[PDB]
C-alpha cells in the first residue's frame, strides 16, 4: 500500500525537537505532496533555501522509504523507530511492534545539512546559516522517493522472469581497449543525466522517465550515467525493459576541496584527504557502495560502477582512500562488472589514481568551454594532446562529460559562447578528435537536459549545458547528435 | 494498495479484439506509466494522434479507477468485468469474484474516440481517420488518474474531521446581486484552470497541484473553475485544506455545433439541439451531473456548479435540454449550492437560457481579442454596452474567461497583439469596466497557464492565453494581477 | 550633397493645408531622421497607425528623392514644386529656379492613404479612419530613401566600368524548361526578401544590406526577389558587385480583391477587374513598369521582371489587364529579359493568365501550412499533383514563396506547427517534391527574415515565416538550407 | 557632400604597406558600407576578431572624418595626407592641394590595436595575436562615423538660433549637495548608454538615436551618460532639440590594471600608474579632453564632464595623473560646468582621488550582483553603509551604474539571478536606499540596452544588464522604472 499523497508539513524554527512535535499533530502546518522535493513547492527564498529540519507527518490505519534526502528520522506516536544517513538509497523498518490499534501518527523528520561528513559533501562557500554545495546541482531535499507499506542486448532488451523478479542475460567484461557486452565491441552513446524536473525537484517522475527514454530512442542513444547519485528503482527497471545501458554511480560527488576556491585551516589551504580537517566520508562511502550494489545486483542494464564523481584523484591520500572502496566494489558485484571513477579536468594519465584502479578511464573534459573557449582551434590542440597521452594505458577511455552552456533561443551565424551554434561547433570539434583514437569506447554529453543549480554569476538560471531544455524541448545540438548517432552503431564502431 | 507504475502497453491496429489480446500477455508491447496520459510519452505524430483503442495491462497478486479517458473496458483472465463511459470521474468494480489464486492478468482497454454522443463532444473538423475536438484543448487519453485496490473561510480554511472524512463548515447562497459565503459579499479572484502539465498531459500531478496553489496564494487569488471537466479528488481536498474556492464543472464542453464552421446534413446547416442529427448527450449529461455531485457532495471548497461550458444556449431547443439537468443539480445538492453555465461570446441577456435557469451569470468574453483587437478603445465600448445590459437581471454577473494569447518573450513599448504588453493593456481595459458595475462578483482570467491544444493556424503551439507558461513561469501579466488582487479583498469589495 | 539628417516633423490634424504650414516654419514640431520610415520612431498606437499626411521640413543653403512612400508634395518658400505618386521609385525636380538667396525652407508633405487607386492597393478591411492593406506587410511611410542634391557570373561577379557607370556582361534567356545565364542551366537558390529592419521600417539600411548579402553567401544562396516592391538603388548595385541574382518586382501587390473576405457593392461581391468598382491601377501599373525598367536597365543582377505579386490572375478581366503591361515590359527592356508574375494559391496551369504571358512560371505555394497543415503527408500528395500539372506547359517552373510561420525558440521532438522542427520538416517535404521534376529551376523560401505586418489573430507579432529573425539571427531552418544549398550548384543541377 | 556609401574594402595580411596598396586600386577586394563598424558585417570569427589594419577606399571627383576607430591613415593617389589617433572624435584635413583633376583615389587605412598607449586601453588578457580589451564592450572598429566634404529646460527644450549654430540658454552649477539647472534642484533620471546597434556595431544610427529618445520620453527619463566615449555630433544636437541632459565622457576607460587579473613585470604585479610599465595615456588623455570640449562647447545638453570611467582612482599615482586633466577641464569649459569621474566598486570616500577633484561624486556600484548576489538583504546593508559614508563630503552623490544581467524571457515567481524578476527586485532594493539620502541627485541604470562584449564565461552573448534588449524591446524592469520615474519630477525631488 503506497502512502504517496499530500502530507502535513512544517519547517523547524528551530525549537521543534524541544516542543516534541513528533508526538502531537502539527499545529499551523502546511501541505506537501510525497514523493517530492519540497524546495520548489512553496514560494519565497527563505523556503527554497531553508537550512535545517522539516517535519512530514501522515496518519496510518490497518515501511520502506525508497529515499529520504538526506537524513531521515522516523517516528510513531513519539517513539523513534529509525534513523538513516544517505539521501538516495532505500531503507526500511519493522512495524509489527509499535503499531497501536488503528489511528496512529507517522512523523518523518528530514534534514538537509551537508558538510565534510556527507555524501554529497557540502563546502563552506560557493563552488563556482546556509548550505553551500561542493557540487553543481541544487540541494533538493525531502521525501524524494515513495514511502510504501508491505540474450539481453542494448536497445534490444529481453528479460526472462523468475516474489517474482525479472532478469536479463548478458555478459560484460573488458579486454584491452574494448568494452564488450556479449563479447561484442560496444560504444557508449548518450549523456550524463540528472533526476531533475519541475516542480518535483529531485522527486521521482515516472512520466518524465518514460519520456526521457523515448527521447533517447528518438536520438539513437544507448546509455547514460546516474550522475551524480543512484536513481530510483523504477527508473532502473525501465532501462531493463527498454534496453538502456546504465553506469550506476554513488552519492560521492564533491570529495575534492580544490573547488573553488578552497578551504583554509591555519592560514594555509588544506588538502582533500587531510585526515584531521579534510573529508570524513570514507566509511560512509563504502556503506553507500555496499548499499548500492545490494540494490541493483541483478539489473542487466547496470554495466559499470562509478565510485565517485570528480574526486581529488591526483592528490596526496587519494589512492589510500579509494583502494578499499574499489576492492569492495569488485568484492560484492557477483558479476565482476567494471569499476571506475570520473576524473576532473587537470588530471593526467600519470597522476590519476584512476589510471590503476579503474578498468575503464572515464573523463570529464571541457576543451572548448572552461578551457580555451572561445578558441576552438587551440582547445582542439589540447584535447588531442591529452587524449593521445591517455592511450598509453592500453585501457578503454570514455568521455562521461563534455558540453557548453547554451541558453535556448540565442543564435548567431558567426557563433559566440552561449548560443546554439557554438554548442554544435563545440561538439563537432570534440567528436572529431574522439573519432581519431580507437581506444575511446563512448561519448556521453553533459548534460541531457538543463537542471537547477545554486545561484552564482556563472550559472544562468541553473546549468544550461543540456542538449534539451528542462521541459525536454530540444536545442539545435539535440538534432546534431541525433544525426551523428544514427550512423554510429551499438557494436563494431 | 496503489497499482500506479509502469504497465505493459500496446496500440490496437485494429485487429486487437479479434486476436483476444486481453486473454494472453501482450507480445511486442511497449511501456507506459500510470496514472498518465499516454499521448506525449512516446515520439511521432502517429502515436500522439492515434485514433482508436489502447491496451494497458498489469499483473496482480494477493478496484477503483479514479478516471479513464474516455471509455474504459476492464478485463481479468479474459473475462470482461467492467465498462465505463466518462473520462473524468471515478468508477469501481467488485473483485472478490473473478480473482483466481495469485498470478492474474488485469487488462484495461481505453478508447479515445469523441463524437456527438460523448462529453466532451467531438466534431467533424477543426474547431478554430482522426478525432476533431469541438473544444479548445488537446484530446489527452489513457489512464489519467490512479488505479487503486481497497468557520471555513476563503484563504483561511478550517476543517473538522468526522472511514474518516474531513469537513468544513460554511454557508453559501445568493441574495440579489451578491454572492455570499458565510453571509459576506464575496468577490471571485482567480482563473479558469486546466489539468495540463508536461509530459503528463491530463494525468494527475500532485506536485504541480501544490505548486499551483502556492502560486495562487503568491498572486493573492482565491478561486478557480474546473474548466472544462471535474478535476482529481486529491486536488479537491487540497482546496479544502488550502481554502481555495472552486467552481465544479462537468465534462459538458462542445455542446455547440456553431463552431467553426458548422456541420451540414442535407445541404443545410443543422442546429445544435436537433433531435435527429444534433447532440445525443442529454442522458449522459445528467449521468455526469449525478456522478459529479455524488463525489464532491461534502467539499466545502465546491461553491457553485457549472452544468456546461459554452453551450449553444441562445438556440432552439437549448432551454428544454438544460432544464432537466439544472433541476437535477438542485435536486441532489444537499446544500442547494448555486448552479450556472458559462456563456459563449454573442450571448445577450435576452437570448441566453442561462438568464433564467442560473443563479449566477458566468460570462466568457473576449472584448479586445477575438472581438475588436487590436482596437482596445472600440472593444471597451462594446464590453460596457453588453455589461450594462446584463445588469437588467438583478443577478450576480461573473467573468469566467477573458484573455489574449501571449507568447512569453515578445515585447514592444508600443504594444501589438501577442506581446506581453498588449496582454496587460487588455486586462487593464477589461478590469476598468468590471469595476464600474456593482453586480459583477468576480474576475477569472483565461487561462492560468499555457496548455496544449490541437494544431491550427490560430494556436501558437497550444493556447498561449495563460498568465503563466506551461512550466508555471510568470509572464508580465502575472505580476499585474498580483498587484491588482493585493488591494482587492475577499469580502466587501 | 546628401540632405540626410534629422528634420523637423509634424503630423497633420488635419487643418494643415488650410493654415499653410508649408510656408512658415512648423511650430510645436517633432524630430525625425531621414531617410527612414517614421512609423516606428515614436511611441503610441495613434502615431504608428496615423492616417493622413505628415510634414517634413529642412532648411537649405547654397533635388532627387530616391523614394517617398507613398505620395510626395514638395514645397519651397510655399510654392509647390513637385507631386509624385509612387512610394518606391525615384523622382527629381529642377531647382535653378525657385531657390532664393541662401536661407530657404524645403517642405516635403507625405501621404500614406492606400486604396483601389494605389500600388500597393489598400482594401477596406484586414487581409488575413484607417488604412487596411490588401498586402501582408506593414504600411511603413515617410521619406524612406535618401534625398540628395546634385563574364559576369552568379556568386562570381566581374563589372567593367564605363558620369561613370559600372556594367557587367552576361547573357540571359529561356530555352524550353531551362533558365540559362551565359548559356548554362541555372538554379535559383534564395528567398523572397523585404526591406524591413528595426527601427527603420522600410527605410534604407546600407549596413543591413551588406549583412544580408554576407548571410546569403554564408548560406550558399544565389538569388532573391524584390518582394513586393523595387528596392533601393544602392542595394541593386551591391548585388552587381557581389554577384547576386535579383528578380526585380513592381509595387503591384494586392490587385486581388478575393482577400479576405472580399468587397461588396450592391449586396454582391465584386470581381477584381470590375471596370466600375474594382481596381483603378492599370495606367499607374505601367507607369511603374516604365519607371522601374528605366532605373535598372543596366544592372547585370536584374535577371527577370515581375509585373505583379499574387494578382487575381485566374479571374475575368485578368488577361486584358496584364497584356498591355507585359508587352510594355518586353518593349523597354533592351535585353529582352524574361517577364513573369507570381501566382496565388488556387491557381492552376489552365486558369492562370500567367500560363501564356510569362516566360517563367513563378509559384507561391503553401502546401503544408495554409493548405493541409499539419498533415505533411496529405500536403505532399497535393503539391505533387499540382506540380505535375504545371509541367504540361514546357516552361520553367520556379517556387518564389513557400514557408511556415515559426517563432524562434519553440521546439518539440514530436513537432507541431509554429515550432522550429515543423519548419524544417515542411521544407524537407516540399524540397523532396521539387527534386522530382526537371522543369523546376529554383527555390526561393518565404521569407528571408521575420518582418512587421498589420495586426491580426493570424500574425504573431508580424510575419514569422523567415528563416532568420528580424535581427538576422538564424532559426534552425537556416542551417538546414545551408546544408542543402551547399550540395546544389549554381549551374547544372 | 556626404561620402557615405559602400566602399572598397580589404584586410591586411599583413604584407599591405609593402605592396603599397594605397597607390593602386585594391585587387580581390570586398565591400563595406560607411559609416559602420566592419566587425559584424561579414561572417566568420577570423573576420570579426581581425587583428591589425583594414583598407577602405573610394573614388573622388569635383574632408572631415567624424570618427575613425581607432587609428586613421588617410591617403590620396598614394601621398599620405593625415594621421589621427583617437577613435571617437572628429578630425579634418585640407584638400585644395593634392586633389588632381577629377578621378582620384581616396584610401583610408584603419587600425584596431589597443594597448597601454590607447584610450580605451587594451590589456593582455580577458577583463572578466589578438586584442584583449580592458573594458566591457566589444572592440568595434572601422569608419564608425560619416566622412563628409565641405530658458532651456530638461524635457522642455527651447533653442534660439545664431554659419548658423543653434544654442540654448541655461545655467548649471553645484551648491552644497544640490545639482541645479537654472537654479532648481535637479534629479538625474536615466541610464548609461552605448553606441551599440545591430549590425552597425558602433556605427552611427540616426534612426535608433531617435527611437532611443522616444523610449526615454516614454519611460519618463531625463538624462544619460556617453559611456564610455563621446557620441556622435548628431546625437548631441538631438538631445539639444529634445531636451535630454547628457554627461559627456571621454575615451578614458580601462586606465585600471587591477582587472582582472592583473599584469606582472618581474614576477610582481605592477600598479596602474607605474611610470615605466603602467599606462602611457596621460598626454593623450588631455588631448582627448581638449578635443572633446572644443566640440561640445555650446551644447546646452552637456551638463557635466566625465574625465574617465572607472579608473584606478584609489591607487598610488592616481592624484598626480588626474589633477592636470581635471584642471584642463575647468580651464577650457567657458561655462565652468561640473567635472567628475565614475568610480569602480571598492572605492571609499577616503581613498578616492575623486573625493577632492570632482564637483559631483559619480558611483558605479553593484550591491546585489557582483557583491552579495543573490543575497539582497546583505547587499542592502552594504549599500547603506557605503552610501552613508559618502555623505561625509557634503557633495552631490550620483549613481551612474547599477544593474543585474537579465536574459529576456527567464522568469520565476521565486526569483533567481538572471531572471526578469530578480532584476526588478535588485533595482527595488537599491532605489529604496537611494531615497533615504537627500544628497543623492540622480540614478542612472546600467545599461539602457543589451550590448555586445568580448566573449567570456561571465558574458551571456554580450552584456545583458540592459533594461531593454539590443533591439530596444523592453524587459519587465523597463516598466518598473517607467512607473517609478513617473512620480519623480525633474526638479524638487
Ligand atoms: C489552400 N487553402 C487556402 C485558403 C486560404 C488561403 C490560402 N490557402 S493562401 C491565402 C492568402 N495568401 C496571401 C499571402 N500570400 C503570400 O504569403 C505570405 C505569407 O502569408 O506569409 C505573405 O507574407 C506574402 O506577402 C504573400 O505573397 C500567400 C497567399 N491569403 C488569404 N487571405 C485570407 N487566404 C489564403
Ligand atoms: C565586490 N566584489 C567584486 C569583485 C570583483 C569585481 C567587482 N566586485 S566589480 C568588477 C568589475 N567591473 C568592471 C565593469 N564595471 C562596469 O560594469 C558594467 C558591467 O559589468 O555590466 C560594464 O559593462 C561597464 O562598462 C563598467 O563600467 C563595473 C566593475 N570587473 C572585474 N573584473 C574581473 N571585477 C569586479
Amino acid at each position: 500500500s503506497d502512502l504517496s499523497g499530500v502530507w502535513d508539513f512544517k519547517l523547524d524554527n528551530g525549537k521543534g525537537f524541544e516542543e516534541k512535535w513528533y508526538e502531537k499533530p502539527l499545529k499551523d502546518a502546511d501541505t506537501m505532496p510525497v514523493p517530492a522535493s519540497y524546495n520548489d513547492l512553496k514560494e519565497g527564498t527563505d523556503f527554497r533555501d531553508h537550512y535545517g529540519w522539516v517535519f512530514y507527518q501522515r496518519n496510518i490505519s490497518v515501511l520502506r522509504c525508497a529515499a529520504v534526502t538526506h537524513y531521515a528520522m522516523i517516528y510513531l506516536n513519539g517513539k523513534l523507530i529509525c534513523e538513516h544517513k544517505g539521501g538516495f538509497l532505500p531503507f526500511e523498518v519493522e512495524l509489527n511492534d509499535d503499531l497501536q490499534d488503528g489511528d496512529n501518527l507517522l512523523t518523518i523528520a528530514v534534514n538537509n545539512v551537508i558538510d565534510y561528513t556527507t555524501l554529497p559533501v557540502g563546502g563552506k562557500a560557493n563552488m563556482m546559516p546556509q548550505n553551500n554545495p561542493n557540487f553543481d546541482f541544487f540541494n533538493y531535499c525531502g521525501i524524494t522517493r515513495p514511502v510504501k507499506i508491505y540474450l539481453w542486448q542494448p536497445l534490444n532488451a529481453y528479460l526472462y522472469k523468475i516474489y517474482t523478479l525479472p532478469y536479463g542475460v548478458r555478459s560484460v567484461r573488458v579486454d584491452g581497449t574494448k568494452f564488450l557486452i556479449n563479447e561484442k565491441p560496444f560504444y557508449f552513446k548518450g549523456y550524463g543525466k540528472h533526476e531533475d524536473t519541475f516542480p518535483n525537484g529531485r522527486g521521482i517522475n515516472l512520466p518524465m522517465n518514460t519520456k526521457d527514454i523515448s527521447i533517447m530512442k528518438w536520438q539513437h542513444a544507448n546509455s547514460f550515467r546516474t550522475s551524480h547519485y543512484p536513481y530510483s528503482e523504477e527508473m532502473m527497471r525501465l532501462c531493463d525493459e527498454e534496453g538502456i545501458v546504465v553506469i550506476d554511480e554513488t552519492t560521492a560527488v564533491g570529495v575534492n576541496l580544490q573547488f573553488g576556491g578552497g578551504a583554509n585551516f591555519g592560514g594555509e589551504r588544506i588538502g582533500t584527504f587531510d585526515k584531521e580537517h579534510g573529508v570524513q566520508t570514507q566509511e560512509h562511502h563504502k556503506d553507500v557502495i555496499r548499499d548500492l550494489i545490494s540494490r541493483d545486483k541483478n539489473h542487466a542494464c547496470v554495466v559499470m560502477w562509478s565510485i565517485a564523481n570528480e574526486p581529488d584523484s591526483a592528490a596526496e591520500g587519494a589512492y589510500d582512500y579509494f583502494k578499499p572502496l574499489y576492492d569492495l566494489a569488485r568484492e560484492l558485484d557477483p558479476q565482476k562488472r567494471p569499476c571506475t571513477l570520473v576524473s576532473v579536468q587537470g588530471t593526467t594519465a600519470d597522476t590519476d589514481c584512476s589510471s590503476q584502479l579503474s578498468d575503464v578511464i572515464c573523463l570529464n573534459r571541457y576543451y572548448g568551454w572552461y578551457f580555451g573557449g572561445p578558441d576552438l582551434e587551440v582547445s582542439e590542440i589540447g584535447l588531442r594532446k591529452e587524449l593521445s597521452d591517455w592511450g598509453k594505458l592500453g585501457k578503454p577511455v570514455m568521455f562521461t562529460e563534455y558540453g557548453a552552456d547554451t541558453v535556448s533561443g540565442l543564435h548567431d551565424t558567426t557563433s559566440v559562447m552561449y548560443t546554439e551554434e557554438y554548442q554544435v561547433e563545440y561538439y563537432e570539434m570534440n567528436n572529431k578528435v574522439f573519432d581519431e583514437f580507437d581506444f575511446v569506447v563512448g561519448e556521453q554529453a553533459w548534460n541531457f537536459a538543463d537542471f537547477a543549480t545554486s545561484q552564482s554569476l556563472l550559472r544562468v538560471q541553473g546549468n544550461k549545458k543540456g542538449l534539451f531544455t528542462r521541459d525536454r524541448k530540444p536545442k539545435m545540438v539535440a538534432h546534431y547528435f541525433r544525426n551523428r548517432w544514427s550512423t554510429i552503431p551499438e557494436f563494431g564502431y
